[PDB]
């Protein structure tokens, strides 16, 4: 698709859609806990509706009308074997999370994915779960998917400390716990987003934190909640950048999640001299409106602790260095490389395309900041971000044309993302 070029202004008010980790989520809780749950604003991108329908797959009531999703609760030893195989799409944090979910289905189930999902290891998922007796193998020592996985009703519960900072991880190990007889022990490597710990205890479960140590006790009974879901961070990070980059623009972005776990593009936003101011905060439902307008930046180190609280946002985070005065270093990013794409490799190359100046590197990249962009043609190899990057990027470019292929991945996260787009270059 031709992408818009050469804006001159950006102006207006957005309401992103809804947190995408959340929502995987609220239908997780909803499918295992017992009685009705409801979420309201869920987000509607691809990945949401793969979760979805792999629980309806497994026998879960999930209705969506008049904006409102309704799930009839299965207990938490409720779910049943499918008809056919499950789809997770594109979704990496589908398949992950639900590996746990299934710790004990007494079945066999197989699970796949798109082209993009199915050069993802999920190792890192089907060792620990191997310890609590799940019987759980994919293609190559990495068990890339198809996966096929045949839970047990004798699970026993996990001690394990992760070797990397995933949330999907410790999130998967979490719902097996919880299906666990005895006592499980989850210790971070680095703090990562805690959207599992929250939702837990919001649905009647229990646990202890104490510092990176998660402590499950198992098994519990959860209760149907009403789930409210804020907008993503994630989704509001396109128009955060574009605000302080593109010339003559103020945007406000209203109802954006703000839990500290998932809030590292603003300190980074900061630390590189953006204009950013922070109002309406709603201290208990974590959110807050964000107000960018243009700003001229300077280069910033973005390392370890800091990593997992933006680790999404970093293709477009390359753009914003990318338009900052002298050099941006990432770094402790090597967890890109197993992304949708290689987001090190291909948000390197696509930007190169476009004006370049990034160096890539083993464990992330270097930006020399104050590129003038160019024409090019992007694809988008079934990412989402990479999509949405480049169209932000495409508005910087003053003279030639921008050419997006497969931009449909997009709908992955954010099917409206264009229809805000429209809606801020009229203002
Ligand atoms: O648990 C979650 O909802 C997510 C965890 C992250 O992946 P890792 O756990 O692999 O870092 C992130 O990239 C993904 O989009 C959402
Ligand atoms: O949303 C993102 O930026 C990355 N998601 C990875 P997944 O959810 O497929 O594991």
């Amino acid at each position: 698709m031709k992408l818009k070029t050469n804006i001159r202004h950006l102006h207006g008010i957005i309401r992103v859609p809804g947190d995408k980790s959340i929502s995987h989520r609220s239908i997780i809780f909803g499918s295992l806990a017992e009685g009705e749950t409801k979420v309201y604003d869920i987000l509607r991108g691809e990945d949401v509706l793969s979760t979805m329908q792999v629980f309806r797959d497994l026998g879960v009531e999930i209705e969506d009308k008049d904006g409102v999703i309704t799930v009839q609760g299965v207990g938490m030893a409720g779910l049943k074997a499918p008809q056919n195989a499950l789809n997770m799409g594109n979704s990496g944090t589908s398949i992950r999370l639900i590996s746990g979910v299934l710790a004990g289905a007494d079945f066999e189930v197989e699970m796949f994915g798109d082209d993009s999902l199915s050069k993802r290891p999920m190792d890192r998922v089907t060792l620990p779960l191997k310890k609590m007796g799940v019987s759980i193998s994919g293609q190559t020592e990495r068990d890339l998917p198809p996966l096929r996985l045949k839970g047990t009703k004798n699970l026993r519960p996990i001690h394990y400390e992760l070797p990397i900072a995933s949330a999907q991880v410790k999130s998967a190990l979490m719902f097996a716990a919880l299906q666990a007889k005895g006592e499980s022990v989850i210790i971070e490597k680095e703090y990562t987003r805690n959207h599992t710990e929250d939702m837990l205890q919001q649905f009647g479960g229990h646990l202890s934190v104490d510092g990176k140590k998660i402590t499950v006790q198992g098994p519990q009974k959860l209760t149907g909640q009403k789930v409210v879901v804020p907008g993503d961070i994630s989704s509001a990070a396109f128009w955060l950048v574009a605000g302080l980059i593109a010339p003559n623009s103020r945007l406000v972005l209203q109802n954006v999640g703000i839990n500290e776990t998932r809030t590292g593009i603003i300190d980074v936003i900061r630390a590189m001299g953006g204009k950013l101011e922070i109002t309406e905060i709603d201290p208990v439902a974590k959110s807050a409106t964000l107000i960018v307008e243009s700003s001229d930046l300077k280069g910033t180190e973005i390392c370890g602790a800091l990593i997992p609280r933006l680790i999404d946002e970093l293709p477009i985070i390359a753009l914003l260095a990318t338009q900052a005065q002298g050099v941006t270093v990432i770094k402790d990013a090597e967890e890109l490389k197993v992304k949708e794409t290689d987001r090190i490799q291909v948000v390197a190359d696509a930007l190169n395309s476009m004006g370049a100046d990034i160096t890539p590197t083993a464990d992330g990249m270097i930006i020399k900041g104050k590129s003038a962009l160019h024409g090019a043609r992007v694809n988008t190899f079934g990412d989402h971000r990479i999509g949405m990057m480049t169209a932000i990027a495409a508005l910087l470019v003053a003279d030639g044309e921008v050419e997006l292929d497969r931009a449909e991945a997009i709908n992955t996260s954010y099917p409206s993302f264009f229809d805000d787009l429209e809606s801020l270059i009229h203002g």
